[PDB]
């Protein structure tokens, strides 16, 4: 009978009957709520802690302190004081880890090889026991946070996110600045005599209290074993009985309602944000009146708000529903993007909104809708895919805070109560008398008179004219607006087909004709009534030239726009498709309950092959596409770096500027012509994978072919015109640099590529092992020590059959300098591989092996792996055992000599390309001295003047 350390252990966690995992919920004596998960099949174990404090509890005079504290627990505790003990332990044991801070939560998660849960968890527990907050770490780390913020400065979501806070009640914690930067966490604290290390110590001690913590742990250990484990490591987290913060008063009071904000964006975008304050609905989780109204106002089917708004050519996409706030307040929003016509009809757009809200009011609550929503969720739950442990633990850790233990798994899914009163009550708040309207549009350049402090956002504020409100308050009924009708796409066949006699472990090539290559595998693994049906359509006309590339794109976009109304049912019913053009021709994937899949597929291909373009729709989509082309000049420096490198190293690739130019010559006549052309010769390669039989799959494939032949007279592509593109072949010992300026962002970016060779069993493992070995040392050096920026990445680069090592960094320092430090770092690595024990070397092999061998948890994960073998024409489905068997063979001498051949600064076959992206305005290890780079003036000339690699041979 009773353990002193456990307050209780009832009862029985409700899981899906499909869910093979075992679960124990429990509460420690110190008040920590805890879920244990035993899965004796798992390859990685995982754990997570969530503390119910976050940025909303920041001291007013030190903004971002809790985000900063989160950064700091990683950098040393009393029991494991090495600045990077934690993260290195993880790396050498196939783990990874992150954290985040919302306004009420700080959330910490890791995964490790199943065999080392305990070692991981023990280091992990110390974050919550005796963090060091080293003076020297704090000094460095504040920069990583300053970077985390700069990254966000010029991004439109983050600016709008803060603007909202800065326009509500300034006295309210909602208005606080979450991220924090260097100014708020080092400069102004010094100016005001604060010792931040103390302030972190004070804050950790004040709020990281056990009564405010929830833990989840997933491992192969029995439930009893996990219990002992958790109790051991966590019983000594101290209970300081902290009252859990509430915010009963809304940040939007009367003076904050009936306001119009006109806002200048960074990207050339136009949207309208409509938003009403609502009470906190969390406690209504079993009826969920917010979701009901969301499902409705947000509907995109026939008769919906969105589809009238879009027929009138005013908006294109809509999102509506309940938005989080914190304990005590929430929002209900309706946000749309805007056409040019739309921008001019904002007053009208909102009337339409209120006419629809009025309709809902007119019909009253609807139990049949509730019933649909509830059934949909029952089914979602019953067959939810197995989640990756890290996500799972992190997520549940969050919600242990809201639901009884027994309910944690089901609470966010199952609906129980039908609540016409709550439905009605929330609806009563969606009124013009407490509306907020915000317009984001470049047309406010200069017309602005305010500036948001933290992001610099410029905008104007205004009371909506008393007599615009009145006009909205009288919103009539409007007969273009109907409730949605029954969802016909809801599945009702869930039968798992039995496993065939000749069924196989990997996909089989079951059809090899000139028209198509069908790869097929019945699911032997997850047994859910779902499937994935993937297709590459090859046509050389998709990417023959910039003009065509645009056409391929627009066609597909107008097609998706056209099916949208009908497709949406299917999406709600757990059946979705994804359709986009590639450099190779087109891609189509259909995932979800297999029951009604063949209906949706058929509808897609048919529409595709008999497509009839609305002209108004074309003109709007095109104008939007133009903007998204420009809008690249506002993506981030490192994305630019990455993007130029892709352009520089692929045989064929059209630039954003080329596409922009060629976009003007795209006319209705021209597109109409293009489509039948595209569809007239194709090849199809497909993976059909899931709850389906060989006969079913063969049929599905042929139905696709048949529909095309029938409506597009499609016929086969010639084997020889199955063009796959090559990577540029860099000379032995060369170094080229390409330079560009980012105009928006005041940071710089850099990608450095050391190209090694073709992919091959041996060549792959040489690069992979080296990547694993440097993986954390790189992060720990270039970011944690050197603090070059927030974004510091290294790893293998694999494109068009060739490979290499890359570094990507976004910094404040110039690329000339970034370059220098990577090279410095690179020598440190030859050194430390020389110095490391055979056993340290073997651990790395074992860590790679484990990452490589980790088994898929869900159908779409397994599909992805195969689809990679297929899209890359390597067709090596057994690559993981092969490549791993070979890895174990490798010795230290092999890696030293691999590095010396291909990577060292004076490597006989070093092949280096750097992309330098300059910012809007432009004691340490020893950097080696570098050659004069060759500066690339012209991308085409560069490509013309080098060899191209071969392409890989298949299995
Ligand atoms: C259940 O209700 C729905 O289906 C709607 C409506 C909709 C989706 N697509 C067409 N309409 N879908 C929603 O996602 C509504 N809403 C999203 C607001 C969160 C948010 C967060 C950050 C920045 C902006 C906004 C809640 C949700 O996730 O379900
Ligand atoms: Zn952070």
């Amino acid at each position: 009978m009773n353990n002193p350390a456990i307050k209780r252990i009832g009862n029985h966690i409700t899981k899906s009957p499909e869910d093979k995992r075992e679960y124990r919920g429990l509460e420690l004596a110190n008040g920590i709520k805890v879920l244990l998960i035993s899965d004796p099949t798992t390859d990685k174990s995982s754990a997570a802690l969530d503390v119910h404090i976050g940025s909303l509890s920041d001291p007013p005079n030190i903004a971002g302190l809790s985000h900063f504290l989160q950064h700091m627990l990683f950098l040393g505790t009393k029991k494991y004081p090495k600045e990077n003990e934690y993260s290195q332990f993880l790396s050498e044991h196939a783990g990874s880890s992150n954290a985040f801070t919302s306004g009420e939560h700080t959330n910490y998660y890791f995964d490790v090889s199943h065999e080392h849960l305990e070692g991981a968890l023990d280091r992990f527990a110390q974050f919550f026991l005796s963090p060091l907050f080293d003076e020297s770490a704090k000094d460095r780390e504040v920069n990583a946070v300053d970077s985390e913020h700069e990254k966000n400065v010029m991004n439109d979501a983050w600016r709008l996110f803060q603007l909202e806070k800065a326009t509500g009640n300034p006295k309210h914690p909602f208005s606080k600045f979450g991220t924090g930067n260097k100014y708020t966490l080092e400069t102004r604290p010094n100016q005001e005599g604060i010792d931040v290390r103390q302030e972190l110590l004070k804050f950790h001690s004040a709020y990281y209290s056990s009564n405010l913590m929830a833990v989840v742990v997933l491992g192969r250990e029995s439930l009893d074993d996990l219990t002992n484990l958790v109790v051991k490591l966590f019983s000594e987290v101290e209970n300081k009985n902290v009252p859990l913060p509430e915010f009963p008063e809304h940040p939007f009071q009367e003076e904050h309602l009936k306001q119009l904000y006109k806002i200048v964006p960074i990207k050339d975008i136009r949207n309208l944000y409509v938003t009403f304050p609502i009470p906190d609905l969390q406690k209504y989780y079993k009826s969920n009146p917010g979701h009901y109204l969301g499902h409705l106002i947000g509907h995109e089917g026939p008769g919906s708000l969105l589809s009238e708004l879009k027929s009138k050519g005013w908006v294109n996409t809509l999102v509506g529903g309940q938005k989080e706030g914190a304990r005590g307040f929430m929002f209900f929003i309706i946000n749309v993007d805007l056409t040019e016509e739309g921008l001019l009809h904002v007053e009208d757009i909102i009337l339409h909104m209120f006419q629809y809200i009025q309709k809902l009011r007119a019909e009253g609550p609807q139990e049949w809708v509730f019933q649909e929503l509830k059934d949909l969720n029952a089914v979602a739950f019953r067959f939810k895919d197995k989640e990756r442990p890290r996500g799972y633990t992190s997520k549940i850790a969050g919600i242990l805070h809201y639901y009884p233990l027994e309910e944690v798994l089901t609470a966010e899914y199952l609906l129980e109560e039908f609540r016409p009163d709550l439905i009605e009550m929330v609806l009563d708040k969606l009124r013009p008398e407490n509306v907020r309207v915000a317009i984001v549009s470049k047309s406010f350049e200069g017309k602005t008179d305010r500036t948001e402090e933290w992001y610099g956002t410029q905008y104007k504020q205004e009371a909506i004219p008393d007599e615009v409100i009145k006009k909205w308050q009288n919103a009539d009924l409007n007969g273009k607006f109907k409730l949605p009708t029954k969802n016909e796409f809801i599945p009702t066949n869930f039968e798992i087909l039995p496993l065939e006699k000749e069924a196989t472990p990997y996909p089989a090539l079951i059809k090899d004709t000139a028209m198509s290559k069908l790869w097929f595998k019945q699911d032997d693994k997850f047994f859910l009534p779902k499937a994935n049906l993937n297709f590459e359509f090859f046509s050389p006309f998709a990417y023959v030239d910039p003009l065509h590339s645009n056409m391929a794109y627009l066609y597909l976009e107008l097609l998706k726009d056209s099916l949208n109304e009908y497709a949406y049912a299917a999406e709600l019913a757990g059946l979705s498709y994804d359709l986009q053009n590639t450099i190779y021709g087109m891609y189509l994937s259909v995932k979800g309950y297999n029951d009604k899949q063949p209906i949706l597929l058929k509808k897609i291909i048919e529409k595709m092959a008999t497509f009839e373009i609305d002209e108004k729709r074309f003109e709007i989509i095109k104008e939007a596409y133009m903007r998204s082309l420009n809008n690249f000049r506002a993506e981030q420096p490192h994305q630019h770096a990455m993007y130029y490198l892709r352009l520089l190293m692929t045989e064929v690739a059209w630039t954003k500027d080329e596409l922009k130019e060629a976009l003007d010559d795209v006319t209705l006549p021209r597109l109409k012509a293009f489509i039948p052309q595209l569809l007239s010769r194709l090849h199809i390669e497909a993976l059909l994978h899931g709850n389906i039989t060989k006969q079913a799959a063969l049929g599905i494939m042929q139905m696709v072919e048949d529909t095309l032949i029938e409506h597009a007279h499609t016929k086969p592509l010639l084997p020889s015109q199955l063009v796959r593109y090559r990577e540029v072949q860099l000379p032995d010992r060369g170094w080229f640099v390409y330079q560009q300026r980012n105009e928006v962002h005041n940071n710089s970016g850099i990608e450095i590529y050391y190209q090694t060779d073709m992919q091959s069993t041996s060549e792959n493992m040489f690069l992979e092992l080296f990547a694993q070995i440097i993986s954390e040392p790189a992060f720990n050096t270039l970011r944690t020590k050197e603090q070059l920026g927030y974004i510091v990445f290294s790893g293998p680069r694999r494109a068009n059959g060739i490979q290499g090592l890359r570094f990507i960094i976004q910094s404040e320092k110039p690329p000339h300098y970034l370059e220098s430090r990577v090279e410095a770092f690179l020598i440190t690595m030859e050194k430390s591989i020389e110095d490391m024990t055979e056993e340290a070397f073997q651990k790395h092999i074992q860590a790679l092996a484990i990452r490589r061998l980790d088994k898929p948890k869900k159908l779409s994960a397994e599909s992805a792996k195969y689809w990679g073998e297929i899209i890359s024409q390597q067709y090596n489905f057994d690559r993981d055992n092969t490549e791993v068997a070979y890895l174990k063979t490798l010795t230290k001498e092999d890696i030293i000599k691999f590095y010396k051949e291909m990577l060292a600064v004076d490597a006989p076959r070093r092949h280096k390309v750097s992309v330098h992206v300059l910012a809007r305005e432009m004691n340490l290890s020893q950097a080696p001295a570098l050659p004069q780079p060759e500066v690339i003036q012209n991308m085409t000339e560069f490509k013309r003047g080098l060899p191209l690699f071969p392409l890989v041979k298949p299995h």
